[PDB]
């Protein structure tokens, strides 16, 4: 319903992180979206672990990709709900290769019941992002890795490869957009981030979104 929402803005957001060298995209739109559901549901912002679903998570495939979806059903079928903090379980995949699982010595920063799966239409997925927040999603990025700024009014959207994190939106600007957390550093777009143009499935955008769910 608003004309324009960021969650960035309520302090709902972690800083924007480096997946390396490891096709672990999956899991940083994954944690992201845990992140910013587990604030929203009353809690302090807390970095979590996606080295925790790189090295764990066997039901995907580490450095050579997985699906989100997978991602939040191996937490909760395979790991009690519990999602651990980054510092007790920090990155060490940005070198291209992921360590052996460990099941101990880790803290339990956030836990989760369960995900749900958006409708394939922006403007749904923007209702519901509006009011419950952050919202994981995979889009064609392809086109990304010359993008230096600026509303990408052009996308090639033409085979999902990439898993980000839908942070908010803006439908009162010269040409409405999304805003997208990307995992490829600060140094990448505008300070980690990246605004696709709203309303023409940019990217692929409206195909695969879905979130996690807090208590
Ligand atoms: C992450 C992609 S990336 O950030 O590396 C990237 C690379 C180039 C352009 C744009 C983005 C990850 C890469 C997987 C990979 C690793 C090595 C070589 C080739 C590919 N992409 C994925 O993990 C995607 C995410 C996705 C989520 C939901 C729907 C569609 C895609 N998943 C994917 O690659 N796999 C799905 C599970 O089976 C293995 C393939």
């Amino acid at each position: 319903a608003p004309a324009a929402v960021d969650w960035r803005a309520r302090g709902a957001v972690t800083a924007v992180k480096d997946q390396g060298q490891c096709g672990s995209c999956w899991a940083f739109s994954a944690i992201g979206n845990v992140e910013c559901q587990w604030f929203l549901a009353g809690h302090p912002l807390t970095n979590l672990s996606e080295q925790m679903l790189v090295s764990c998570d066997k039901t995907d495939s580490g450095c050579s990709g997985g699906l989100m979806n997978n991602a939040f059903e191996w937490i909760v079928q395979e790991n009690n709900g519990a999602v651990y903090t980054e510092d007790s379980y920090p990155y060490a995949s940005g070198e291209g290769i992921s360590p052996p699982c460990t099941t101990s010595g880790h803290t339990v920063g956030a836990t989760i019941t369960g995900h749900v799966e958006l409708p394939q239409d922006e403007a749904q997925i923007a209702a519901w992002l509006a009011v419950n927040g952050p919202v994981a999603v995979a889009v064609d990025a392809s086109s990304w890795m010359t993008y230096t700024g600026g509303v990408m009014t052009s996308c090639v959207s033409e085979q999902l490869d990439h898993g980000v994190l839908l942070v908010g939106y803006n439908d009162s600007a010269a040409v409405p957009y999304w805003i997208i957390k990307n995992s490829w550093t600060t140094q990448w777009g505008e300070e980690g981030y990246i605004r696709i143009a709203k309303g023409s499935n940019q990217c692929l955008v409206k195909e695969e979104a879905s979130s996690a769910v807090v208590g």
